[PDB]
């Protein structure tokens, strides 16, 4: 565990992370895909063998030594807001999950379901507050990344309310 388990957030690449074992925002049929998953694709290629996962779970594949946490968020395109926000909450418990199971110290998350999955909403909060919901009971450091200025203050001023 961290000595001080902490929150962060950094606006650049997660495929670029400093953490001790990376989430993708992954599909699930463990494809290339787009965004987040495409980054994770090129960094860590040999992570995407049977990496295939349903919705509302993580799937975890060792690159190397290095562990990727496949998480797989429902696309509210396909979901209902009440279903969707069920199997958004179950992903990041599932991440916890993982997290915890690794033993590692650290790790990198995206904001699931905030992309291509949003089905054209802002989910920052949503997601957030799922992530924090599944994460607050672990004592990894997190280090949430995102690519929106916008969005980095928003979820700088969502940490620094709860310290
Ligand atoms: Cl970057
Ligand atoms: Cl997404
Ligand atoms: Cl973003």
């Amino acid at each position: 565990g961290a000595m001080a388990p902490s929150y962060r957030v950094k606006r650049m690449d997660i495929a670029k992370n400093d953490e001790e074992c990376v989430v993708n925002a992954a599909n699930p049929r463990g494809l290339p895909g787009d965004g987040v998953c495409k980054a994770v694709y090129k960094k860590w290629p040999e992570s995407f063998k049977n990496s295939a996962t349903p919705v509302g779970t993580a799937k975890t594949v060792m690159c190397g030594t290095y562990p990727v946490i496949h998480a797989v968020g429902p696309n509210f395109s396909n979901y209902t807001e009440s279903e969707g926000d069920r199997e958004l909450a179950a992903a990041y418990r599932e991440v916890a999950k993982e997290v915890t199971r690794l033993g590692v110290n650290s790790v990198a998350i995206p904001l699931l379901s905030t992309g291509v999955y949003s089905g054209g909403k802002d989910r920052l909060t949503q997601s957030l507050n799922h992530l924090f919901t599944a994460m607050d009971s672990t004592d990894a450091d997190v280090v949430i990344y995102c690519r929106d200025k916008e969005w980095e203050k928003k979820i700088s001023e969502a940490i620094q309310m709860r310290t």
